[PDB]
RNA sequence: CCAUGUAACAGCAGUUGAACAUGGGUCAGUCGGUCCUGAGAGAUGGGCGAGCGCCGUUCGAAGGGACGGGCGAUGGCCUC
């Protein structure tokens, strides 16, 4: 099933290295999280088939500060947007190094040395893999 | 000059160059200039000259500077 897709996706825009798969599924758990509430059929203890973001008839008085132990869709979105804003701010940090052609007098370019200077996959995976390797070892043992 | 890089020129050639291109390099109280006048040049006074000017350089009321004393220095209020 996936062997055929392995070689074809690389050609073109450049959505290869399997990272295009990771972003699609990772963002999916974030974006379809909102759409889960209207489509959720399980209730547990409170009605959910009609959604929980707007439930004024069910609650109301109305306790807007509900228990966010399941479907925290109301509160986690508040905190996550803060993380999105802070990361992009630190993403733009870089030290610009003056650079010029060794033959032509004129335009000056800058070699950018990013603050991270390493793609997130090489750094975070090396810490993600060891965390996964630790867990599987303890589960087996 | 230094480094790096590389058709015309280096009366052959060049992978080389005092060539071409890009970019760097010369740090002073103590080494010089700056100060002195030397042969000399040249203002002012004066004279000459139609005149721009030039002759003259010692041939004119050419000192503007001195610690010391009083009015007033009073200023710090009088040490200097």
């Amino acid at each position: 099933i996936v062997l055929l897709l392995d070689e074809l996706l690389q050609k073109g825009y450049g959505l290869g290295s399997g990272i295009s798969l990771f972003i699609a599924t990772n963002i999916c758990e974030t974006i379809v999280w909102k759409a889960f509430s209207p489509t959720t059929v399980n209730t547990g203890r409170g009605m959910e088939f009609e959604g929980a973001i707007i439930a004024l008839f069910h609650l109301l008085a109305l306790r807007e500060a509900f228990y966010r132990q399941n479907l925290p869709n109301l509160m986690n979105l508040i905190a996550t947007i803060f993380v999105f804003a802070v990361v992009i701010y630190f993403q733009g940090f870089r030290v610009d190094l003056p650079i010029k052609s060794a033959r032509y007098r004129g335009q000056y370019n800058t070699y950018p040395i990013k603050l991270f200077y390493t793609s997130n996959i090489p750094i975070i995976l090396q810490s993600a893999l060891v965390s996964n390797l630790y867990v599987i070892s303890q589960m087996l043992s």
